[PDB]
RNA sequence: GUAAAACAGCCUGACCCACAGGGCCCAUUGGGCGCUAGCACUCUGGUAUCACGGUACCUUUGUGCGCCUGUUUUACC
């Protein structure tokens, strides 16, 4: 459909596969050389994306304003070809839909676009004993290394997957007013 | 950067297509029209990128002589154009020091691989045919029917069959499209 | 002959000047220019299609990297 047709051209033009000493995660790139990972994928001064070894220049973990976890890690890569700017595409506030599809690409899950169904506001979570705010959740059996998945809809990035047990899937909400 | 081209080159043009004959790397070279090896012979349909297309052309390549070409040229049903790389095939066969052969297939996922020098090489007994316009580089090579033999502003041809360390690779001449 | 590094750039009377004229391209009376080597985003329009949110190619503009020639500096064949 179109989702599918924007997914699969947003993970062509701005999606990648990073390694870090935890394993392998979708990363997403936003604008500029500004990109976006799991809070968890705890990336080094050197990241090798699509095998090849770069150079991390910034590195903010994201968290709210009474500071706690938001589960998003911000990082700014010394690189010369710079990404397509899809500010435009990512929502103000947490965002509700009757119908996403989470984008994975690793080896392990190669050219992975799901479709998750309805994506709900969610806030609040314990995510493995961390307080993380600003979570939304769709209903779906995640696994190991989605974490990093990239949530769209049509015109919307939603977030990025973070985490899921059993028959729940959590994607950290992917605000505007975190770039710029 | 051979390299750096290479990989736009199979973001922005390459695909993986499957047919009754196999899995194969497929290039398109402007608007619906792309290239395969001859030997995959598409049929109504096929399979690209996983998402079923209807066929509306397929010509089976050869020179006036009427001696085989190996390279098939089909256009697809799709609203999207391919971008225009005719102006990075020569308009005959091109030599060069050092190129690069470039994969996509769910075997062989993202490869890139540097072959060497390449030599114009012309006549060869293809599996009992003859075949004109081969392109000869030495690398150890089946499954990689297809890939995308180029170098920086040039892509050059598509490879078609190899045996040992010898791989060969039908060439591209701008004339073909068009 | 090969490797790092700096200045410059359409041509016409190694640099910096100065004038004058010859040429191409523009989003023009105002400006830009080495590309047989490109890659990336970006901007003006277009063409097509779409669940009207997009997406694909065409073209154009910048900037980053990459590259090519003139000239030259250190350490080496």
């Amino acid at each position: 459909g179109p989702a599918f047709e924007f997914a699969v051209a947003m993970m062509k033009r701005n999606s990648s596969t990073v390694k870090t000493e935890y394993g392998e995660f979708t990363m997403l790139g936003i604008y500029d050389r500004w990109a976006v990972l799991p809070r968890h994928a705890k990336p080094g001064p050197t990241i090798l994306m699509n095998d090849q070894e770069v150079a991390v220049l910034a590195a903010k973990e994201l968290a709210d304003k009474d500071g706690t976890n938001l589960e998003l890690t911000l990082l700014k890569l010394n690189r010369n070809e710079k990404f397509r700017d899809i500010r435009g595409f990512l929502a103000k506030e947490e965002v509700e839909v009757n119908e996403a599809v989470l984008a994975i690409n690793t080896s392990k899950f190669p050219n992975m676009y799901i479709p998750v169904g309805q994506v709900t506001e969610y806030g609040f979570l314990n995510l493995g004993g961390t307080p993380t705010k600003r979570m939304l959740m769709y209903n779906f059996p995640t696994r190991a290394g989605q974490a990093g998945g990239v949530l769209m809809s049509t015109g919307k990035v939603l977030g990025i997957h973070v985490g899921g047990n059993g028959h729940q899937g959590f994607s950290a909400a992917l605000l505007k007013h975190y770039f710029n």
